[PDB]
């Protein structure tokens, strides 16, 4: 037993969990969020930031920034936030070439802090992406990733949970960065 | 990440999901079902077909047949249906030599349409077979299969779900084909 | 399909399930328990044994002993029991060198009898250890183990379940064996 290695998805956790953050109002805990790029853009659910006097974001490595709302799309309950990149921001691994398949193992990473991670599969490929991984306020707005750590979706609320396919989330983010809502 | 392959049970989905079908009344959605053989026999739960004026079955590939009730067993809540085989029916993979073991990974495949798939293990080998895979109306009457795609059980209703061991389901089906109920 | 082997965690079940036992009052079913050593010591939840006129323990191999309460810690809801070792007691595999990581696959083994086993991962490493494996009265007081079979925690009550890290459980047990509560 000692020589052999336990089955684990910790690899995906190490690669992806650093990029998932807390999101607060100023002090209340709103929900989770995901760092998408070095520029300092962050995706979260619209309902999380719907009534925020001031928005604060907290990484797992201890850093704490203030975020400004870039914009939101009601239809997808998504919202993009912006923060100053110190130089060295942890970003969510993304693979635009990866094709999500039904039955793929997925971890739902959320940060209501500690950090909570649940495991499931893709029930139905994205309409949105379905998974039997628990999706709750604690991980709403966080990332859904495969065993590799590659972003599959953004966890959203409202036995089956829902995430927004990463391809669509990318596109919505871009269009929100350029135009606004 | 791009070079490497995600952990997935999609293999089992491709092998088994084609054989799981919808079941309707004529238009209401009754539940799920499983194609067992080329002859055109289909297992579903008795409660699904309990009050059907007319029974319709819908495959994932787009075909739609009418089904006639062969018979049912109250004790197992099972029911066998019959449809004309076009020539080329997708059937549920079965291995009579395979011995289900506790801890075996299993996918519960149901078709309330899209098609919903959940993942778990065998908690207790069949009394019936137990699994922590979600078993709900959406997948009641559908198939439970291992990572290979081999039929383990027929999902049934009434944290733990229940499926009827494929060995018993086979036997009950045969006896219903010969005698009736 | 027949040549190939199903994905399974049955290995861990065979190695660990023998050591998980039933716990009764004398006849009511109280909960689950875990055999820790050849001496005949057994960990269970304090709430399970809180009001026991007489305590009985039942192994999976058919043997039935009476147990005496060594002591308990309210804070961890743990309780150590003692039974005469026949010679050949099945004990829960323990690895003091093993470091539990987030994302590790874990089976929650409980014995409300049959024996119920559920699967999940470590959401948060132990405060206590979190897992999305179902933790219910049926498996409260039982073992949580990895794919190897190595004890990770003692399942406890009160979408996320809780287990007491095996390192802490070991220490609490020792201190209860020496002093009492």
């Amino acid at each position: 037993s000692t020589d052999e290695t336990p089955a684990s998805y910790n690899l995906a956790v190490r690669r992806a969990a650093p990029a998932v953050v807390n999101v607060y109002n100023r002090i209340r805990t709103l929900g989770s969020g995901v760092i998408m790029d070095q520029r300092g853009y962050i995706i979260t659910n619209k309902h999380v930031i719907n009534d925020a006097d001031q928005i604060i974001v907290a990484l797992q490595d201890g850093r704490v920034f203030e975020a400004l709302l870039v914009g939101s799309d009601s239809l997808t309950d998504l919202a993009v936030l912006k923060i100053n990149a110190t130089g060295g921001l942890p970003t969510i691994p993304i693979n635009a070439r990866r094709v999500p398949h039904i039955g793929d193992v997925v971890l739902a990473i959320g940060n209501p802090a500690g950090q909570t991670i649940t495991q499931g599969i893709i029930s139905a490929t994205g309409n949105f992406l379905q998974t039997d991984a628990s999706i709750n306020p604690g991980n709403s707005g966080g990332a859904l990733v495969n065993s590799l750590g590659e972003l599959m979706g953004i966890n959203t609320l409202s036995g089956i949970g829902f995430a927004i396919p990463f391809q669509l989330a990318t596109k919505i983010m871009d269009k929100l960065i350029r135009d606004g809502r």
